[PDB]
Formats: structure tokens, sequence, C-alpha cells
């Protein structure tokens, strides 16, 4: 077992070129020293990328557990090396891997501060809601830690994935129910968007803005009335949403719901009062969308209003 030993110290070291050498001669890419460091525990904690890339291309397993359940992702997100994270993933590595308290690398990577680190995780199918042994959340590692940034983040990725127990508590560790993100997107419409209504009525109870828009003025009611569900278009309008908002290209919650087919829907949006008459910026009423898309039932239903 000289040849493991000497290519811990090669990987660790950070000479790649050792790592050639010795790998050519049939050296183990997954030898093992008394704590259980793989080669590519070694080479993702000291941060060099080199060997990394030389390790996942000869076979070295990207789940790689030690003694304490750790595995090379987990040490990628406690040293903050963003290019190690992504490599991991990209060749299949465990997104909500546990520890032995259960840590998954969503916790490591909100508890130091790695906002660029976090965001790779939830792109890639991450649980928010992964809960460890002593009942702390990633939301509760960041609002207490004092990462505020990273819990509207974290908040953000929880209403569009749809974990509705990890949200409440957040709230009452003081998180901003109405944070947007990038392009505007409150919770309110991340929630409604999914089709997930279960916070829909609780980020409603807070107070979030029913009426807020994004960076393109889409209010949440537009994108419930686009995919279908009809249980949250009913609730929006019941707090006084505004019906015949519309965005910069005077799309109106009607507009949307005319072109893909949502009878239910339309005849709500009439329900509370709205005019046929509103166009977008091509001058295209609900009607004249729904006839060349190849849904008739709902240009006549509004016909029959019109």
């Amino acid at each position: 077992s000289d040849l493991g030993k000497k290519l811990l110290e090669a990987a660790r070291a950070g000479q790649d070129d050792e790592v050639r050498i010795l790998l050519a001669n049939g050296a183990d890419v997954n030898t093992a020293d008394e704590t259980g460091f793989t080669p590519l525990h070694l080479a993702a904690w000291e941060g060099h990328l080199g060997i990394v890339e030389v390790l996942l291309k000869n076979g070295a397993d990207v789940n790689a557990n030690d003694e304490r359940g750790h595995t090379p992702l987990h040490l990628a997100a406690y040293t903050g090396h963003l290019e190690i994270v992504e490599v991991l993933l990209k060749n299949g590595a465990g997104v909500n891997a546990t520890d032995v308290i259960g840590t998954a690398p969503l916790h490591l990577a909100a508890m130091w501060g790695h906002l660029e680190i976090v965001e790779v995780l939830l792109k890639n199918g991450a649980d928010v809601s992964a809960q460890d042994k002593f009942g702390k959340t990633p939301g509760d590692l960041a609002g207490d830690n004092g990462n505020e940034w990273i819990a509207k983040k974290l908040l953000l990725a929880a209403a569009r994935e749809g974990h509705r127990e990890a949200v409440e508590r957040a709230i009452k560790a003081g998180a901003d129910v109405n944070t947007a993100d990038e392009t505007g997107f409150t919770p309110l419409h991340l929630a409604a968007w999914e089709g997930h209504l279960g916070i829909v009525e609780v980020l409603l109870k807070n107070g979030a803005d029913v009426n807020a828009n994004d960076e393109r003025g889409h209010t949440p009611l537009h994108l419930a009335a686009y995919t279908g569900h009809l249980e949250i278009v009913e609730v929006l309008l019941k707090n006084g949403a505004g019906v015949n908002a519309t965005d910069v290209i005077g799309t109106a919650p009607l507009h949307l719901a005319a072109m893909w087919g949502h009878l239910e829907i339309v005849e709500v949006l009439l329900k509370h009062g709205a005019d046929v008459n509103a166009q977008d910026k091509f001058g295209k009423t609900p009607f004249d969308l729904a006839i060349d898309n190849g849904n008739e039932d709902i240009a006549e239903v509004l016909q029959k209003a019109a």
C-alpha cells in the first residue's frame, strides 16, 4: 500500500505531475487512509482543480464516504471552491447526501455563506427541506447565522420547488415575504406558477402584495392563469388582486388564460369583471389569440360576454 500513501501526499500537496506517473503505474484511485479520505477528498480540500479532473476521468467515485460520512461534495462546500462544486455535480454526485448528523451540502454551503455554491445546488435538484438530527434547515442555518441575503435566496427556492414546511419557519425568523430575485419574482409568483397552493394562502395570510410586479410587470395572477391551476386564481381574486393588470406587452390574465385553453379560469376572470376589449401590444384580443391557436371553446365563451 506504499503507492496509496504517496498518492495521498501528492494529491494533497498539489503536484499533479506525480499523480500522472503513479496512476499510469496502476495505483488505486480510491485508496483510503485511516480516516477514509480518497484522493478526491484531499484534492477538493486544498483546492487543486487540476488533480480533481484527473481523478474523475480515470474512475474515482464521486460519492466517496470517509469515516465521518463526508462525500467529496461535502468538503467542496466547506472550503468555498466554486469551481470544484460544479465538477462533482456534473459527474453525478449526491446533491442531498447526508452526514453522520444528516448535514447535506446545502447545509454547509449556507452555513459559511457561499452564495454561488448554494445557487448551483438548487439548480441540480437540492431539497431545501432536508433535515439533520438537530432539526435545523439551511433556512434556519442562514437566518440565525446572519446571512439574510442567503435566507432570501433559500426562501425563493423553497417556494419554487414546493417545500411548504421550510417556509413559515423562515418568516418566523424575520425573512421578507416580498423579497425578489434577479427577474423580480416574489415567493407569491413562484408558488402560483408551479401550482403548489399550500404557500399561496399562508404567504397571503402574512401580508404579501398580491399585485406585485416583476422586472417585466408580471403579477402572480398572470402566472396562475397560464399553467391552468384554477384553485390558485380563485384565492388571488378573493383578496382583490389586479385582474386588468398587464405587463410591458399589454398582456392581461385573460390574454394568457385564453391562449392555452383554460375554460374554468376564463370564466372566473369574467366573474370578477374583466373587459374583453383589452389588447396586447400587437392589437390582439383574447378572442383572436384563441382562434389561431386551435381552441374554439374559449373564443365562444368570451363572444357571449362581448
